[PDB]
């Protein structure tokens, strides 16, 4: 023999009521670092599943995940 216990990792946790916070792992970081590079830092209609499969992945909610873009995409407005 060899193999002995392995795997269980702990990892989830938040309580809301009434404040605007969020905690995620650098995994969600860095998926959505990518992630977002990729989509663009944009969801549409076609970025669906891809959204859905991103979460099924990390677990980030569209919304969050997309509110996420926003808040990381260039702040500031931009002229024209």
């Amino acid at each position: 023999g060899s193999s002995g216990s392995s795997g269980s990792n702990p990892s989830s946790s938040g309580g809301t009521t009434k404040r605007f916070r969020t905690k995620f792992t650098a995994e969600q970081k860095e998926k959505m670092l990518a992630f977002a590079e990729r989509l663009g830092w944009r969801i549409q209609k076609h970025d669906d599943v891809a959204v859905e499969q991103f979460c099924a992945e990390t677990g980030v909610r569209r919304q969050v995940l997309k509110i996420w873009m926003h808040n990381n995409k260039n702040s500031g407005p931009s002229s024209g």
